């Protein structure tokens, strides 16, 4: 199974006869825009294309997935490059910035039904198999007004797995869309400036958010939710959006 | 208290009632050596002047804290900047690589009995007021082979958590040494980096660990440890300097 790694240890009782476990792999990753390696990141190897999709729009490198005319992902000597080509003029615009695009308050849109929630906190399990398997990964879940997670995508690292599921919406078109994101992680600053950045209004963190992260989504019209346990759930911001 | 803010929010039950809770802070920092800003990094705004050594050995961007001659704390826009005096010789061969300075295969020279470790394990704790008030930090402690944790630091960022032990215990000089390195994190291929860097021996890491974690830790004569729960702890390599 991808991203998963059977390897050899030993436990604190045992040190002496050696036992196998299941270890999560982290392959760095190069995102490769016309030639220019703008990031490398450890992450999952997989879903690649996702995240190289979501982390364009993510950090606003693109304004739509149809600024790419190309992308293949590679193998090298560290791990894997994901080979993008890229409109000249958002290529130029990312040579000329040397991330950092504007954010841009967001409409309110979007709704939420708290009771709804729980539900879907049960759920996201289900879109980490080798976190399931290794306890490693973070997940990234976009859930409809519904309740429904409609899909999701882990990582090592829960910024490549938010890219990740940005990446994935961003080619479900439409019927995805209002909704709001799940993630296991806590929320960082970073993280909220991206989901703001692809539209995405509310967001679901499973654990803490930092004073810069709330900040931000105060400026962004963003609705962020942290400590979403089961029976559970602190909202930081613009409560507007969300229903008892 | 410094690195807490008490922050309004509403609890999923009373979206009516706004209540107070304590929420981390997350500063940007910059470490800017002779002039020149090599790294932004979120961090809680303490710790700053061992953070900046911490990372700057960590990194290999020094080989002795001699290696600096001044540092200086200031405010800005953002945030925050360390202002780092640095050896030409040092600061030239930073400029040069545009981290990656050699790693080195670490000695055998530490020991740990694993009956020491479930005691520390208990008062990690003890080293993050933050923590302990709001939940959303990390923390990287320096214990003796007498199991004794003889300092800690907390970070919103466990990298930047390690970081600050690290250059904790470079100024602690001597009296530290031996011992190991007790993190509340997950286990990276970047923590083991800068620990072996820094001549830790062995690594102890809350949860979980990567496969290039390990790998890294293989070529470096590290001793990693993950899991490390009380009662429990799994070790992925060199289990020669550990006892039961
Ligand atoms: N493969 C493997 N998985 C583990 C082991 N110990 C714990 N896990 C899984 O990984 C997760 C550990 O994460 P942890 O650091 O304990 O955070 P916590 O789950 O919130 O306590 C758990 O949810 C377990 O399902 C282990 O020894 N091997
Ligand atoms: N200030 C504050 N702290 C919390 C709250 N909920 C949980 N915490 C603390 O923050 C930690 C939450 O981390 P969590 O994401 O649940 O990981 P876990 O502790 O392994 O389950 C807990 O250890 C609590 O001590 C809250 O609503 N407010």
């Amino acid at each position: 199974i991808t991203g998963v790694r059977q390897i050899e240890l030993w436990r604190r009782d045992d040190l002496q006869h050696p036992r196998l476990d299941e270890v999560a792999e982290e392959v760095p990753v190069a995102l490769v825009y016309n030639g220019i390696s703008h990031v490398v990141m450890m992450a999952s190897p997989k879903d690649l294309e996702y995240f190289a999709l979501g982390f364009s729009l993510s950090e606003g490198i693109i304004e739509s997935p149809r600024d790419i005319f190309g992308m293949d992902v590679v193998p090298s000597c560290n791990g894997l490059e994901v080979q993008i080509e890229l409109s000249s003029r958002r290529f130029m615009g990312l040579k000329e910035r040397r991330i950092g695009k504007p954010v841009q308050p967001l409409p309110f849109t979007q709704t939420f039904d708290l009771n709804k929630l729980d539900d879907a906190l049960r759920h996201l399990n289900d879109f980490q198999p080798v976190g399931q398997l290794t306890g490693c990964t973070h997940a990234a879940a976009w859930m409809l007004p519904s309740g429904e997670l409609v899909g999701g995508h882990e990582d090592v690292g829960r910024h490549v797995a938010l890219d990740k599921l940005l990446g994935r919406r961003s080619q479900e078109g439409e019927s995805w869309q209002q909704g709001a994101v799940l993630v296991s992680s806590r929320a960082s600053y970073e993280m909220v400036q991206k989901s703001a950045m692809c539209g995405v209004e509310i967001l679901f963190a499973v654990s803490a958010a930092t004073t810069l992260a709330v900040e931000v989504a105060e400026r962004c019209n963003l609705t962020l939710v942290g400590f979403c346990k089961p029976g559970r759930a602190t909202v930081y911001t613009h409560p507007q959006r969300l229903s008892n």
